């Protein structure tokens, strides 16, 4: 009978098996007898570990014997590992020769929260979106199949990861081209007879935490030729009774201020909503991280979570609008990426009235690059009809969002992640004029044109400098007038956005300052043309010099 | 049924039939002869304009059926795709109005909310009308009107992720909505257990058939879906038995295209290495990758209306020391830049995107246009993104991109080019280095890509310096130093949104200097140009030699 914890430890278990399994084949030289006894310390271990820095829980815990079969019976690093998302994981890593480096997880310059190529050749594909793994895992077996190489891939999805189209996509491919590669569906929330009509071969379902069938199961399945399908079945948080129990708090944990502008954002959805019985709430499935929660609670009938399905979530709300509804889309910068085309053809091109809460924007810490929202003034305010939207505050996120809400036509409010400087919100739902900025500080010389959230650190600069601070709000339409007479009444122009400089916020000005011949010199801050490595955002912010210090020695040095 | 009628044809029940209203007061033992006489207006008209031929032949009978038992306009009918709408239009008020089609100020090429009451959900790229159809019903459901929702998709459309999205959202919240599978390709387990009542397949020509299945499914509950099975080109001998040929046409009554300058270069160089990969989502003619997958068809992969899985599929490739070309369009890229991004750049992946249709397309109109493949992708950390002028340069390019160890770009646009000589060798050329192509006072012109030709006219009217480019980043910065100090208005140029373009990319390095310079920025403005001739096009925006003329002109003024 097994055991349920539920208490983290707070000392380093007592590990001896696990200790002699610091890579697969040092696992593989281990008896099968043992490997459930090696589960629970590696279970016991990985409690200890993300106890002491925090980070992704229940996922890892929920593919502990999973992981450990896949390893004793494939050849790995030459067999071909595809973790789909992968937050969960950390077994993985603690088996690939990172068990003691474990302690360093998330941190500027230890492990990275996900896969990832360059960290360890037992990692084959940077992840952290999902739904990735069977298109890269048939990308492997193909180009192996070419090769003569005779390697095995394999690909782990989550249930959750199968709802994204790109999924279907993989696995109607790999059908056309009978790949020989196995998915492993970890199912943990009839199911054969659709992947059978896909073409894949179905086994199971099969108990997720039974060592002994998991290992004949996969034995069996590991020589078997064309697209094997193995169905899996695990508990979240497997073996610590507060995870079982409460799987979403436990998703994620801390090692053992103002609102969230996620916060801010879902009373807003709250308080309009009681105002205007057209307003739809939708998610891709981040309804804690965007904060629906409230909303979904009060108003159910108008809250749609479509799954890991951005595509869909955009032109449903293009759909919804045509018939004079008026939907709201929460998605985080990075995953809108995945929603481009929708946007632009369903809702762009039609001028439909849609809003877009976009969550993340700027570098979001320890998730590191696969997740920054380091584009998307960039990638929208190309796109004609948009009104795109940075507030610098809390109180200016309620308004922005409801300004957007309010325009006849697309319309995109973009925040970060964690909390602000918890400055005093407005409860009344009230629009700002389109396009036209705040003056903050009346300076001289040098004019700080602040879109989004540097606007304190920025304020502090100015203090020294006695410098003009405008908080923009509008990228586009951007405020030509403003900016027309600040370019003509000071020395330098100096731009703020926690976005890529490369066609950014600071090339709208750029590029208006040119089609007018206004000859004012122009220093552009924000994001660099590189991927930022994982830190606290205080550390990647500094970095990036997007803090009171980087801003006045740009500032200073372009002066001097 | 064997020519295109070059006279209007007689059709006094088509002519009863103007309008879903009018259809409706017909009597069924009409509709066999109004689909008769709706084929040969077909056939007519879009043999005096050109357009999409063979799609709409295949949907007569359908349309005619869906309008006669649904209570159109009030009740939502969405086309995927929308280029098998020409009899939909037919019957909702434009039959007279179909000598415009695909012309300047004319009837569009697709439905178009704008422009006609009948037409729920503009369309151009695939896969979307499931997902609008859902958004209707929801909203009418919410709205507690009655109105039916009801979505024709083809059975390449059903490729895609995001028609997979949508078939189990709608089975989620047991929308009452109606899928058509229009299938062509000749043909129920997979829809009846993603969710939905499955019923056919059934003859899509038999129109009393197709009658009393709608009029029962119409009062059906929850998610319904007909399949039915079409024939392309149906009722045209010549389409019929060549449906690809017969997809589009011209009217009735001379360089290479640059789509078969790729294809030679994909052949050629995969002659010379066996680890390219040629990977295009559903758009081998388009793209021009048929000779390739006829000689290499081991190392071609067709992966459907699927540009997402298509991005990530040579991610994978190129991890394993592959080497694969993803052929995709500017506009079809839109819906990969996830895949490009997180599965590419980030991981600094080997991969080399072959990006077709950038620019101004002509008359599909702005669904199509690659207007903003610079802005998207210039902004991405790791990219080489490159913009040739000519068929050579395309070649040299290309070979530059594939040589590079790296995610790489290349954009031109549908159509030919000036016919310039093409080296045969396959040499790569230095990357970040444009090239000056004459030597002026006051004036240069930075061009990134096929505007150069009209530049040089323009450039001995002015006596200016013309420099072709080639690459957007890296940016050829020193050349870019010395022209701002030699000359008195630097122009940038280039077949893209001027914000965030490659235009944007020069004043950025400007502005990062120093260097105070005038700068003009031409190229494709703030809105959506309406369908029209390519040249008719570019004119509007500017882009032509006397367009150019004008703009630099009045900035030295
Ligand atoms: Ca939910
Ligand atoms: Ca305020
Ligand atoms: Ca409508
Ligand atoms: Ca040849
Ligand atoms: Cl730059
Ligand atoms: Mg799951
Ligand atoms: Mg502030
Ligand atoms: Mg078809
Ligand atoms: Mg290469
Ligand atoms: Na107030
Ligand atoms: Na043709």
């Amino acid at each position: 009978m097994p055991k349920t914890l539920h208490e983290i430890p707070r000392e380093r278990p007592a590990t001896p098996l696990l200790d002699r399994a610091s890579s697969p084949a040092e696992l593989r030289r281990l008896g099968e007898a043992d490997l459930e006894t090696l589960a629970d310390e590696l279970r016991q271990y990985l409690l200890y570990t993300v106890g002491q820095t925090g980070g992704h829980f229940g996922a890892g815990l929920g593919v502990v014997e999973l992981t450990i079969a896949l390893h004793y019976v494939f050849d790995t690093p030459d067999d071909r590992l595809v973790w789909d998302v992968g937050h969960q994981a950390y077994p993985h890593k603690i088996l690939t020769e990172r068990r003691e480096l474990m302690g360093t997880l998330r941190q500027k310059n230890g492990l990275a929260a996900f896969p990832r190529r360059a960290e360890s050749e037992y990692d084959t594909f940077g992840v952290g979106h999902s739904s990735t793994s069977i298109s890269a895992a048939l990308g492997m077996a193909i180009a192996a199949r070419l090769q003569g190489k005779e390697r095995k891939s394999v690909a782990v999805i989550g249930d959750g990861a199968l709802t994204a189209g790109m999924a279907f996509e993989a696995l109607n491919h790999a059908s056309e081209v009978d790949a020989d590669m196995l998915v492993i569906l970890n199912d943990n929330d009839g199911p054969g007879t659709l992947f059978e009509e896909l073409g894949w071969n179905y086994i199971g379902p099969i108990d997720g935490h039974d060592l002994p069938t998991l290992v004949a199961t996969l034995r069996n399945m590991r020589d078997m030729k064309g697209p094997q399908f193995l169905h899996v079945v695990t508990k979240k948080g497997k073996g610590f009774a507060p995870a079982e129990l409460d799987p979403i708090g436990y998703h994620a944990i801390t090692k053992l201020g103002g609102p969230k502008y996620s916060s801010v954002f879902g009373q807003w959805l709250c308080d309009m909503a009681a105002q205007d019985a057209r307003l739809l709430g939708i998610t891709p499935a981040m309804k804690e991280g965007s904060d629906l929660v409230a909303f979904s609670e009060r108003y159910p009938e108008r809250y749609f979570d479509v799954a890991i399905a951005e595509q869909h979530a955009v032109t449903l709300a293009a759909g919804m609008a045509c018939e004079g509804m008026k939907p709201v889309v929460a998605i985080y910068s990075t995953f809108l990426q995945r929603a481009y085309d929708q946007l632009i053809h369903d809702v762009a091109v039609q001028h439909l009235d849609v809003l877009f809460a976009i969550d993340r924007a700027g570098l979001v810490g320890e998730d590191g690059p696969t997740h920054a929202g380091s584009f998307d003034i960039s990638y929208l305010r190309c796109i004609p009809g948009m009104l795109v939207m940075t507030p610098s505050d809390e109180d200016e996120l309620r308004k922005l969002l409801t300004t957007g809400y309010l325009f006849d036509g697309p319309a995109a409010v973009r925040y970060p992640r964690g909390s602000g400087p918890n400055h005093p919100i407005d409860p009344d739902l009230q629009p700002v004029e389109i396009g036209k900025g705040v003056v903050r500080r009346r300076g001289g010389r040098v004019a700080l044109l602040v879109f989004g959230v540097q606007l304190a650190e920025a304020m502090k600069v100015a203090e020294s400098l006695d410098a003009t601070v405008v908080d923009m709000r509008f990228v586009k339409p951007l405020d030509e007038a403003l900016v027309r007479e600040l370019a003509g009444s000071h020395e330098l122009l100096v731009t703020i956005e926690e976005n890529a400089v490369m066609g950014g916020a600071g090339s709208a000005v750029g590029e208006f300052l040119a089609s007018e011949g206004l000859e004012v010199p122009l220093l552009q801050l924000g994001l660099p043309d590189y991927y930022v490595e994982h830190a606290k955002p205080s550390e990647m912010l500094a970095e990036c010099g997007l803090d009171a210090a980087g801003i006045e020695k740009a500032v200073r040095q372009r002066l001097d």
